[PDB]
DNA sequence: TTGTTAACTAGCCA
DNA sequence: ATGGCTAGTTAACA
DNA sequence: TTGTTAACTAGCCA
DNA sequence: ATGGCTAGTTAACA
């Protein structure tokens, strides 16, 4: 694999201490959200208090891996957030809550409340001097639409010209299983997603930490943007299938 | 005033007792944020833990008005919900966190975060057995949506016949100072939001209590839809503006 | 145009 | 305390 | 077509 | 301690 690009098939509760600490950048999170759902494990399938003390527990070894100007998000359902963000507030500062709308519904077939269509994202950071480069995660407008949205009064500005900030809902479907990006994984990460986080947050040859990841989004992300990265996944197909996205970009 | 509907130029924490317990079937709550803003009074100018100990504190004497098969919606904002929800996740049931997708960004300057454009809803419930009807609002669709979604796999179905679950993200634009159901408040709350929430939680009949009710946005719904309702505001500009509302129906 | 499916069924009754 | 049966659930990819 | 604005800048310096 | 100054912020209503 390219240079800094670490695929580790390893669990990352016995293997973080072989991580340097103050030495991760950013920190790209999709953990076990607690919804049950079959990873060739039961790494899903704890719920209630024990989720909550297993979250503590591996958030415990990897917050010290953040760099000083390193950032974190971290994937969560609504059934865990408030707990999950109001402990990590007692450890960093939330810049962020980044709501991932998946435009695609969960099915089920309840009619005794709303159907779940949004994931939460919430955005840590070690200190106020944390790194964020929102440039290169602007959103340009086509043609059309900067003609809708001029005027005199914002000519020149940055975000008409440039492009806008993604704000802190991201409208972005979920990949469907017949998706060109699709992979054998369950629970997969549009990319789109994940290069905007490191991107804005993650200095360009910096490194990035993910610990649960799956099908190597992140490294994918890394990979492209060139930047750094560590992770670990348990499953070794998803780890294989890891190699394989990035050994074809 | 209508009857039914019951408006009130009082704290709700000191006129609560009042209120008779578990009576209310649906409480619309949408409470100052804690954000820094001018209602005529300070009461946004709290924050810390001074917000949340006053955010609990009214929360404790309005959930006793719930009856059995109650249900509550209250706004907060990303930087106080995590703590709001975690608390009363200890008292009731949450069944839902619903997204309100305003749209339209928050503004100030920034560049070293992401812009806000989601408030963020806690539906709560007192019991397992909580009042809740989706029919009366299902979204249906138009001819080209029905004809895009229409699969005979799916031909039949409530959902695609009568119409589809809102979901838990509300994309609905905040409300233009120069937009028609635009009134004189700084944080008005659009009627299309409030009025699910009284669809699908309150029978028709039922009463609805609104703590802070500004400018009577949950009034309106209510006399639209043939609810009952109790209502506090301290600002009588407000009070008045929420009896025109009423008024002109 | 169409087959298919994606992190987040549930209330009774037995 | 625990299943299983029912009526029920969408947007967008190929 | 264009004016206008909405629940949530942020760091520096005299 | 405290303004003030800076570069800077969007979709949609009328
Ligand atoms: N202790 C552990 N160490 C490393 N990985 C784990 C551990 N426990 C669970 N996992 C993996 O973490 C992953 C969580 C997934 N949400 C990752 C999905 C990934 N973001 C993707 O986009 O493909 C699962 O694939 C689990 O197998
Ligand atoms: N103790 C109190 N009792 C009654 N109202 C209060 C109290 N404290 C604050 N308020 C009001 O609560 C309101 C909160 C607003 N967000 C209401 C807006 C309302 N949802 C609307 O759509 O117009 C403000 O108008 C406050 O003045
Ligand atoms: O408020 C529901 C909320 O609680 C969670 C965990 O946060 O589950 C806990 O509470 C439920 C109450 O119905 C229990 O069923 C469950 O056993 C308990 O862990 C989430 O499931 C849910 O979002
Ligand atoms: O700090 C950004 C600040 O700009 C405000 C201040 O009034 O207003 C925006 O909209 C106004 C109405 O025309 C413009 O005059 C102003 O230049 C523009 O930035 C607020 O929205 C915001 O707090």
């Amino acid at each position: 694999l390219p240079s800094g690009i670490e695929l580790h098939n390893r669990d990352f509760l016995t293997d973080a201490a072989h991580l340097p600490d103050a030495s991760i950048d950013l920190i790209v999170a999709d953990p076990p959200y607690g919804l049950g759902k079959d990873y060739g494990n039961d790494s899903d399938k704890r719920s209630g208090d024990d989720f909550l003390a297993w979250t503590r527990e591996w958030l415990e070894l990897a917050i010290p891996k953040l760099k000083p100007s390193g950032s974190m998000y971290i994937f969560c359902t609504w059934q865990y957030a408030p707990e999950i963000f109001s402990f990590l507030k007692t450890q960093l500062t939330m810049v962020n809550e980044i709501i991932w709308d998946r435009r695609v519904p969960s099915m089920g077939g309840t009619t005794r409340r709303f159907t779940s269509v949004h994931d939460n994202i919430g955005f840590f950071a070690v200190s106020r001097a944390y790194y964020f480069d929102l440039d290169p995660v602007r959103i340009p407008y086509d043609a059309d639409t900067k003609k809708a949205r001029s005027r005199k009064l914002f000519e020149g500005s940055k975000w008409l010209e440039m492009g806008y900030n993604p704000k802190d809902v991201w409208s972005v479907s979920r990949l469907h299983r017949q998706h060109a990006e699709r992979v054998d994984h369950p629970t997969q990460k549009p990319l789109e997603i994940i290069e905007r986080m490191v991107l804005a947050s993650c200095p360009p040859g910096g490194r990035v930490l993910d610990p649960f990841m799956g099908s190597g989004t992140t490294a994918v992300a890394c990979a492209r943007q060139g930047r750094d990265f560590v992770g670990y996944e348990i499953n070794e197909s998803y780890c294989a299938i890891a190699h394989e996205r990035v050994n074809a970009l």
